[PDB]
């Protein structure tokens, strides 16, 4: 009942997993986050799931 947001990272200079995930939260706004809630980190990707249901 949730879905899938993940963003990509590649591995912009050293691994900083903040600056990832918060692309996710910033990827985009407008709703009380309603699209992501809560996310986790990856290396050359991130992913993030919208905290739904």
């Amino acid at each position: 009942e949730v879905i899938k947001k993940d963003t990509p990272y590649k591995k912009r200079k050293f691994p900083y997993k903040s600056e990832c995930l918060k692309a996710c939260a910033t990827s985009f706004t407008g709703g009380d986050e309603s699209r992501i809630q809560e996310g986790k980190p990856g290396f050359f990707k991130c992913t993030c799931y919208f905290t739904t249901g």
